[PDB]
């Protein structure tokens, strides 16, 4: 029936787009998993034929391309109990200058808070990089920096007092995750499915979850 | 003082975390940080304890033994492959290796079974062991992961595991630190913590000497 290669935007994605491949495999034996690492614009690697599915942080609307949309979450801003930030219940964006931020080892682009909140406001403070959340929070934890990430993600980590999680902005900083495909493949039975267990297994095992319309 | 941990694997986060975790209120005083051969960076006064698999054996280094643990070899169970109780060296080539990115001196199985032995398969790389399962399970080659990385991807028949070499292949895994530093205590207390923890949490290991 054809093949799946699945681009992904952000390390997070991983946690819940690993076992909808789990789920996927058996229901379609013809089609070819794979996922596109070893990087770059998700979108752009559609438009190249070398993924056939991107998971993306923004429905930005272009030519030949088709957005899904799967759901939206909070990104909730991490500091270690001993840090000067934990007395702030709502953090700024202002509050990230002089602070060390720990974040995935990817452009401002993809990132949300860079993108959303600090760039507009001509905030740029130095950058640590980490591929693991597992290591990003033993890093926050330490006292080496602050960072920010999906509220769900974090939730393990805040029952074991390592970090203390902060709301980013007034208004609150908000992730909404869609799925990229290319126009021609929108009659793909296949593509459609796999969101929809996307869809199926985000709010039925991730909290702090909301839909969200195209 | 500080305490800055240097690791060779991507394997040890899984436990190292937890262990920091442990760590830190018992120490409010040491600064703790992770950085980015670990040893090498220990002479450098980069880090101050590296996590490494094996002892050898140098002038200013003082090394802790950790825990040993099994490499086992994973493939999909349609793969064949799964009809093979013991892989071999010989067993790797044809096949697309999937590894962390990371060159082959800081890897037990290409060091230790397939470089001595002339085999270098078409590689692919992948930084999440999560990934590593999804890649393996779909057909997309085969992998060498520590028998308890593995052990929670089995049960849900995602991946066959399998032993390699007749021998079987073992990871050996110490703390490294400068000789100066043998007199501090955190050090040594992070280490106690390690196996405690790796012993209680972790299955199918085994004291090193």
């Amino acid at each position: 029936a054809g093949e799946l290669r699945i681009a992904v935007e952000s390390h997070t994605s991983f946690d819940w787009l690993m076992p909808a491949m789990g789920e996927f495999r058996p229901m379609w034996p013809q089609v070819e998993l794979d996922i596109v690492s070893g990087q770059a614009d998700p979108v752009g690697l559609l438009l190249q034929h070398r993924a056939d599915l991107a998971i993306v942080s923004e429905a930005e609307k272009q030519n030949g391309i088709s957005f899904q949309p799967l759901f939206a979450y909070e990104m909730v801003g991490i500091c270690a109990p001993d840090h000067p930030l934990a007395a702030k219940n709502v953090w700024t964006a202002e509050d990230f200058i002089g602070e060390t931020l720990i974040t995935y080892p990817v452009p401002d682009e993809m990132l949300d808070l860079p993108k959303k909140i600090l760039i507009p406001k001509n905030i740029n403070p130095p950058r640590r990089h980490s591929e693991l959340t597992i290591a990003i929070i033993q890093l926050v934890a330490s006292r080496r920096g602050i960072a920010a990430l999906p509220y769900w993600t974090v939730m393990p980590y805040l029952e074991k007092g390592y970090v203390v999680h902060r709301q980013i902005t007034a208004d609150g900083l908000q992730s909404k995750l869609y799925a990229a495909i290319r126009t021609e493949d929108t009659d793909k039975s296949y593509l459609n499915n796999f969101c929809q267990i996307i869809r199926e297994r985000g709010f039925a095992d991730l909290p702090g979850l909301s839909e969200l319309e195209p």
